[PDB]
């Protein structure tokens, strides 16, 4: 409807795969090369499947700061025969708050949804399904189950992948250009 949309519809038109685990569908933003990113409560294992094909896992990392505190990030890379697009340099390089942002979800429950979020605040610490985990962004809108693994952008950033809500907010997970550094 507007440039923030535009921004966050060029991501998902290149940069998204339906991955299903054991654990359900979620979106997976696809970063460089192979390499995708999906919540770690996901449970990723040996195989999982990427748009509906079987694809081994060649390497799945779930991040945690040097305090060994969760930050709720898979690093996955896949076994496909295709490479995404490079979005490494829209990746923020520091924790921020941000305004007028956009949640972007893609499953066969949720296909093409975006939704305007509007401000977001570096939140911090979260005491996430039980799990302390770090440098968590809020956003004063109620995310549904559905929604994990959606991709958090402004025009011109990708910062932040849906993990969790409360029923009145909802919670990602930052993407720094640090976790993808090769
Ligand atoms: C409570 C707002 N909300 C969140 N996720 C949704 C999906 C469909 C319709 C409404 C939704």
């Amino acid at each position: 409807m507007g440039p923030g949309f535009d921004f966050a519809q060029a991501i998902m038109k290149k940069n998204t795969v339906i991955a299903r685990t054991e654990k359900g569908e979620f979106t997976m933003l696809g970063v460089y090369d192979r390499v995708a990113v999906i919540p770690t409560h996901a449970s990723v294992g040996e195989i999982i499947y990427i748009n509906d094909v079987e694809t081994r896992v060649l390497d799945a990392c779930a991040l945690r700061d040097l305090t060994d505190t969760n930050l709720e990030i898979t690093i996955v890379k896949l076994d496909r025969n295709q490479k995404f697009r490079d979005i490494r340099h829209f990746l923020p390089r520091c924790e921020d708050d941000y305004n007028d942002a956009v949640l972007s979800v893609h499953t066969s429950k949720f296909p093409n949804m975006y939704i305007p979020v509007g401000q977001v605040t570096n939140y911090g610490f979260l005491n996430l399904g039980g799990t302390p985990t770090h440098r968590i962004l809020m956003y004063n809108f109620p995310t549904r189950a559905g929604q994990c693994g959606g991709v958090v952008t402004t025009t011109g950033k990708v910062i932040g992948i849906h993990v969790g809500g409360n029923g009145a907010q909802g919670f990602a997970a930052m993407l720094l250009h640090s976790y993808f550094t090769d």
